[PDB]
DNA sequence: ATTATGACGCT
């Protein structure tokens, strides 16, 4: 009892750009606010390939993996906004910048882990130490939290639920004890309101948050209630939560992790989990699994919130499926040169502005046919930023993968390009 | 013929 550690320590929060492409596109095209509007890459294969939807399109069965042309017959008046093409590839610089924009604000309150161009990760905890201290005692009022829903409550109109939860749980604060977890994550939910305003202030973005103990727990609060909402998910609200929540919905075993938890064990939710020891799931999962899953389906998980705004590898990737597969040495050149190009511009912008360097430089292909997502992955060293050097580099390291007798085989299905090994500069 | 990426584990 006394000695069984909770994973109340932490403050976490995980924020999410809703829709984020098609946000940078309504901020820049204000015809397409507040309509059914998706962004897609190219145009010529069944209108493009559909990457974000509004939440207006997603009322009538838009879906990222959509074909536009599909995703049309859905959504008759759904807008549609290109990404830009660069070098014949989808070229994705506005999402990065508006992502820098919106990273950057978020720093100023907290350290961030950035989790992908649209999302990241805080860890509140010194902030809800210092907002505590700053309130001295004063209770907290639900004006200052306009969005927040409390998983789990009401117990015992949409924004009438909504706050009815949150009266009952501020009523229940004990707002006296600087150290109650709940108390904790009520401030960090409160702070989060407020980089949420400065966010859409600041950018005219949007976004939905979690707010939980771990970067878990935020991130499947996150998924709750969105568009525009942030949810706070308590320690206590985890066997409920957890009752019926089926096993894929946790980061990291919506795949086959996931599926053998529930094909060995014979369960469904993450909750089943609690009925099983610890060495059980290290002997079906491994030791690390094992330990990992005996505590998150308590609620427990401790990955830290690593400080890192900045990606850690850079990368340029195009697939060549069907008959548009690359089969002779002009060609393999060529994509290899458009690559390297882009390679090189992003990689001469993030030297300027993140002082460093990339000292690896990785060659992955798919040919066709080959089952693999990666027919070959091979390294060399990545010692000038010019795209001439680093397309021939990327040949001299996959030639040997032709079978020819100036002709290509087995034909190529995808070229990517990743720069990685950064020093500082 | 969802694509374009990017983190992270295993060996
Ligand atoms: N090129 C490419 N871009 C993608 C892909 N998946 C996502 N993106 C881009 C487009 C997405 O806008 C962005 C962020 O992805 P999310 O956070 O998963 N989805 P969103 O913010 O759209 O909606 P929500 O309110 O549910 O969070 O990443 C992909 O497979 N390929
Ligand atoms: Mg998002
Ligand atoms: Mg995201």
């Amino acid at each position: 009892g006394p000695h069984m550690a909770t994973g109340q320590d932490r403050v976490v929060a995980l924020v999410d750009m809703d829709c984020f492409f098609v946000q940078v596109e309504q901020r820049q095209n204000p015809h397409l606010r507040n309509k059914p509007c998706a962004v897609v890459q190219y145009k010529s294969w069944k209108g493009g390939g559909i990457i974000a939807v509004s939440y207006e399109a997603r009322a009538f069965g838009v879906t990222r993996s959509m074909w536009a042309d599909d995703a049309k017959k859905l959504c008759p008046d759904l807008l549609l906004a290109q990404v830009r093409e660069s070098r014949g590839k989808a070229n994705l610089t506005k999402y990065r910048e508006a992502s820098v924009e919106v990273m950057e604000i978020m720093s100023r309150f907290a350290v961030i882990e950035r989790a992908s161009i649209d999302e990241a990760y805080v860890d509140l905890t010194s902030a809800v130490q210092e907002r505590l201290q700053k309130l001295q005692g004063q209770p907290i009022s639900a004006d200052l939290l306009p969005s927040t829903y409390i998983e789990g409550l009401p117990q015992g109109q949409k924004e009438g639920m909504r706050k009815q939860g949150l009266f009952q749980w501020l009523d229940s604060l004990q707002i006296d004890n600087l150290t109650s977890p709940d108390l904790q994550l009520t401030v960090g939910a409160v702070i989060v309101e407020e980089m949420r305003a400065a966010i859409e202030r600041e950018t005219g973005f949007q976004c939905s948050a979690g707010i939980s103990h771990n970067k878990v727990l935020a991130k499947l609060a996150c998924g709750l209630n969105k568009p525009n909402r942030q949810t706070l998910v308590s320690h206590g609200s985890v066997p409920q939560l957890f009752s019926q929540m089926p096993i894929r919905k946790i980061r990291s075993l919506g795949g086959k992790l996931g599926a053998s938890v529930i094909e060995i064990l014979g369960i469904e939710y993450m909750g089943e989990l609690t009925q099983f020891t610890e060495s059980q799931l290290q002997s079906h999962f491994g030791e690390k699994n094992g330990s990992w899953l005996y505590a998150m389906c308590r609620g427990i998980e401790h990955d830290p919130v690593k400080p890192r705004q900045l990606p850690k590898t850079i990368g340029c990737s195009k697939n060549f499926p069907g008959k548009t597969a690359l089969a002779t040495r002009e060609q393999v050149q060529w994509w290899l040169l458009q690559l390297a190009q882009e390679l090189e511009e992003r990689l001469t912008k993030d030297r300027n502005d993140n002082d460093r360097v990339a000292t690896q430089l990785v060659v992955s292909i798919r040919v066709q046919g080959d089952k693999r997502l990666s027919s070959l992955r091979r390294c060399c060293a990545l010692t000038r930023y010019d795209a001439h050097k680093m397309s021939h580099d990327a040949f001299t390291v996959i030639k040997n993968c032709n079978t020819s007798g100036t002709e290509w085989s087995p034909p190529l299905t995808m070229l990517f390009l990743c720069a990685t090994k950064f020093s500082a500069s």
